[PDB]
């Protein structure tokens, strides 16, 4: 993937793989040999996302992902 996208019922969380890998670097999320990050509604709301945001981009809280 490169620009993973997820259509939600209350907004959207257009993810990024390549566009992100740029700043991230895989390891940023994964750790030696990828596979998955089990995202849905529990982790994506944890360190998963909320962690490497409060610094760049700007909106890290509500509105960040779910385009509001
Ligand atoms: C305001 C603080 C928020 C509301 C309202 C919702 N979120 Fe999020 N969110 C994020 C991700 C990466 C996901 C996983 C994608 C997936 O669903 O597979 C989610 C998911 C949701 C869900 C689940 C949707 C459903 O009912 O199927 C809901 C209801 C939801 N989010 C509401 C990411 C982010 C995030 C990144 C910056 C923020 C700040 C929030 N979500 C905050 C909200
Ligand atoms: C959970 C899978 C994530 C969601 C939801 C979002 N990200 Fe990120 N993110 C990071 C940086 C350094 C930026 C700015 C630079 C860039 O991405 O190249 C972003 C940006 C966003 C955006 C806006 C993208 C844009 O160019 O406008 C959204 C919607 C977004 N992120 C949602 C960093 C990180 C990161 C650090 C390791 C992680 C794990 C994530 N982002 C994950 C999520
Ligand atoms: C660096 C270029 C990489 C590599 C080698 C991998 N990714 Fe990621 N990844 C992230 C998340 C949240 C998931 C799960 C998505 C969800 O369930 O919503 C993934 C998943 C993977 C896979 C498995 C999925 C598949 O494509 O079948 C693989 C093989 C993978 N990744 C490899 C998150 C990030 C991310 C932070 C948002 C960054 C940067 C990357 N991934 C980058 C990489
Ligand atoms: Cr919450």
């Amino acid at each position: 993937a490169d620009v993973v996208t997820y259509e939600n019922k209350k907004g959207n969380v257009t993810f990024d793989h390549k566009a992100h890998a740029e700043k991230l670097g895989c390891d940023a999320c994964h750790e030696g040999t990828p596979a998955k990050i089990a995202i849905d509604k529990k982790s994506a709301h944890k360190d998963a996302c909320k962690t490497c945001h409060k610094s760049n981009n700007g909106p890290t809280k509500c509105g960040g992902c779910h385009i509001k």
